[PDB]
RNA sequence: AGAGGAAGUAGGUCUCCGUAGGUGAACCUGCGGAG
């Protein structure tokens, strides 16, 4: 019998207040968004550390910013991953124009480039300041990561998007 | 004015907060801070 307790941010608190994981994984849960913790606990009906770990990754990813749709998608697909990238990782210039300009290049007006790479490379992204979070198969995740570091490197969205699309095609192809 | 003669050129998204107004709990818009 194992339990695991996860802390949350105060951002998504009403989304958590909206309403099942006991029915999902037969795994008993307590919650308190004032101590910012949630308690996953293995009962006699939960059978696997994989069920424990995937419920943990599920709740922590919904905390880290995605919604219930891609959350239960993470719950369903076992081959489906999340990753947390900081923009303070590998840095081309030492000037502190890093946050605003690079995330302007990346997200763009009305999230057009963001949603564009989401639809073009089959992944799902959330942007939270210095921390961005990729969700997908690990190929899509690493691909989105290279697109992110190139759009902070300084290539225009046109060229990085075109290369992104063509490698999306050659990645999707079986033969 | 004259018909002739002759020649030549054709780029800040999502969420949270603090605001001001709006139709008020909420909620929307505008502004300013955080992930």
């Amino acid at each position: 019998i194992e339990t695991r307790k996860i802390p949350i941010p105060p951002h998504r608190m009403s989304a958590l207040k909206a309403n099942p994981l006991v029915d999902h994984c037969k795994l008993q849960v307590r919650m308190n968004i004032k101590e910012k913790r949630v308690e996953l606990r293995s009962s006699k009906y939960t059978v696997s550390n994989e069920a424990l770990q995937m419920g943990a990754d599920f709740v922590s990813a919904f905390a880290m910013g995605f919604d219930i749709d891609d959350a239960i998608a993470l719950l369903r697909l076992d081959s489906l991953y999340i990753q947390s990238f900081d923009i303070k990782d590998v840095r081309q210039t030492l000037g502190p124009d890093a946050l605003s300009r690079a995330i302007g290049r990346i997200a763009g007006k009305d999230g057009k480039t963001k949603f564009a790479i989401e639809n073009a490379t089959k992944t799902r992204i959330v942007l939270a300041g210095s921390k961005v979070h990729i969700l997908g198969a690990f190929e899509n995740i690493g691909m989105a990561r290279e697109s992110i570091v190139s759009l902070v490197l300084g290539a225009q969205p046109g060229k990085v998007y075109n290369n992104l699309r063509i490698i999306a095609s050659r990645m999707k192809e079986r033969w």
